[PDB]
């Protein structure tokens, strides 16, 4: 599922994401522009043989199972194929865990390099939320 812009931004919203660990709903949806143009069903192969999933482009090194990235972790305890769900819950809740491991959102390279300190609040004005 793509979703639109305020669509997405209502539904991590919905789910608790505004302001999770003190991101601001924009951050998270603009990270999401970046990693997956809004995009469930988003897949990356990385250089190390593992694989990027979903609209936060979660990692099958640490946090999801995709049962072919030797040496990884499931630390999200979910099949990858659930992060490409058109339903973001799965996505949301590991994103979670990922923003809470120490490096908040600087986990995502894409945000580091295309959101972090620019005005994110951009990617939800028009939104009713
Ligand atoms: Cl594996
Ligand atoms: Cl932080
Ligand atoms: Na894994
Ligand atoms: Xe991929
Ligand atoms: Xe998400
Ligand atoms: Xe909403």
């Amino acid at each position: 599922k793509v979703f639109g812009r305020c669509e997405l931004a209502a539904a991590m919203k919905r789910h608790g994401l505004d302001n999770y660990r003190g991101y601001s709903l924009g951050n998270w949806v603009c990270a999401a522009k970046f990693e997956s143009n809004f995009n469930t069903q988003a897949t990356n192969r990385n250089t190390d043989g593992s694989t990027d999933y979903g609209i936060l482009q979660i990692n099958s090194r640490w946090w999801c199972n995709d049962g072919r990235t030797p040496g990884s972790r499931n630390l999200c305890n979910i099949p990858c194929s659930a992060l490409l769900s058109s339903d973001i819950t799965a996505s949301v809740n590991c994103a979670k865990k990922i923003v809470s491991d120490g490096n908040g959102m600087n986990a995502w390279v894409a945000w580091r390099n295309r959101c972090k300190g620019t005005d994110v609040q951009a990617w939800i004005r028009g939104c009713r939320l």
